[PDB]
């Protein structure tokens, strides 16, 4: 009735980084998990060897699996995910996990709750609903990532990402089929006003094109929605990452173009006015607590505001943005807090204060599909994991079509404020 091994092994991520990955083992089988990689988040444990994958291996935290979490984790009940993720945290100790390292217990989390699935005769999603008391699962509208700047383009582009998202599909089938042909769409312009070595990809699977006007690119998408035929049925999501253009000291960002941030909500109002964004994430500096309250009221009805590096999937840094009313929807990475049980617990914590939650990827991914599973099974219509290209994206949006299919034609689809 119980778990009879526990190992960890190092494995490739999707960009040629290490990572780690754990199997369970009970009688009912193998349960294999992997972890991606991307102040304040739970810590991942590198073992700085430069003669080893220029000091990013896994050794240490795969030993760490494998003689401390593995003789604690055998002979206990996987059933048991708040009892089993407490024990895990207690192992290491700290309150950022920087002694095992979170990338040794998440992986340990995740195949525990797989074999718990199975002990329970019922899908990974339907577990991981159960555990967070989820109503009614549905399947989510992807937000795929197509058209890059910031730290990863050498566009002109300053913000990290622009995403299209099917919102009016009536599927999950249907919303994959339709971000896929406005992506081949999407590559079709580009390459004909920048030339074929602009739609190679980036490490997410969009398009990283040179491009060199701050409003050449949300007009792009519109164009591409149109030639695939989905005029209309699509939003548009934006990543501005915007700690990455800040200066703690000239408190301005540099679009040199510095501007303030009372300047800068006048851009982000230009924008949701003209064209259909209906989510901005990281939209200022991830200490810039003021500066996102303001637009997060201002665009109230309009877009949600949504933390990644405000929140770091961080209960008290929720808590001080919730205090600030400084967003309202938060990016769900598991891998910065540690634990299923954890993950979960802020989940409903922001959705019970108001919020959506958008599950996300990291930008060094596996083949791992647990992300899937755990957004259906946490209801909240909304996942980003990639442009509807590379493995490690479609991996995920396979495993949602499955899901899917598993539920029938009465599974719900979507987010229903943009539906
Ligand atoms: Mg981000």
């Amino acid at each position: 009735m119980t778990i009879q091994k526990v190992h960890g092994r190092e494995i490739l991520d999707s960009r040629g980084n290490p990572t780690v990955e754990v199997e369970v083992t009970t009688e009912l089988g193998v349960f294999r998990s992997a972890v991606p990689s991307g102040i304040h988040e739970a810590c991942e444990l590198r073992d700085d060897d430069k003669r080893r994958y220029l000091g990013k291996g896994c050794l240490n935290a795969v030993k760490n699996v494998n003689d401390v979490l593995a003789p604690a984790l055998v002979g206990k009940d996987e059933l048991q995910q708040s009892t089993l993720d407490k024990l895990m945290r207690d192992l290491d100790g700290t309150p950022n996990k920087s002694k095992l390292g979170a990338n040794a217990i998440l992986g340990c989390s995740m195949a525990i709750s797989k074999a718990a699935a199975a002990r329970k005769g019922v899908p990974l999603y339907r577990y991981l609903a159960e555990l967070a008391g989820t109503k009614e699962v549905r399947l989510p509208v992807p937000c795929f990532n197509v058209i890059n700047g910031g730290k990863h383009a050498g566009n002109a582009l300053p913000f990290q990402e622009f995403m299209i998202a099917p919102v009016k599909a009536g599927s999950f089938n249907e919303a994959l089929r339709m971000g896929a042909e406005v992506y081949h769409s999407l590559k079709s312009i580009i390459k004909k006003k920048y030339g074929q070595d602009a739609v190679n990809v980036g490490d997410e699977g969009g398009f990283a094109p040179p491009i060199t006007d701050i409003n050449e690119p949300l007009p792009i998408l519109m164009e591409a929605i149109e030639q695939a035929g989905h005029k209309g049925r699509f939003a548009i999501c934006m990543d501005s990452a915007a700690s990455e253009t800040y200066d703690e000291n000239k408190k301005q960002y540099n679009l040199a173009t510095w501007v303030t941030a009372k300047q800068l909500a006048e851009t982000y109002a230009k924008w949701v006015s003209e064209y259909p964004i209906v989510s901005l994430e990281d939209p200022y500096d991830q200490d810039d607590f003021d500066g996102f309250a303001g637009i997060t009221e201002a665009l109230k009805g309009k877009a949600q505001v949504v933390g990644d590096d405000l929140t770091v999937t961080n209960v008290s840094r929720i808590k001080t943005a919730i205090e600030k009313k400084a967003c309202n929807s938060l990016l769900l990475k598991i891998n910065q807090i540690g634990t299923i049980t954890e993950a979960i617990e802020a989940s409903k914590f922001c959705m019970s204060n108001g919020w959506s939650v958008m599950v996300s990827h990291r930008s060094g991914e596996t083949e791992d599909t647990y992300i899937a599973d755990l957004v259906v099974g946490l209801g909240t219509g909304q996942i980003k994991t990639g442009a509807p290209c590379r493995g490690e994206r479609t991996a995920k949006l396979n495993q949602l079509l499955r899901i899917e299919e598993e539920l029938g034609a009465h599974a719900k689809f979507g987010f229903p404020a943009w539906s």
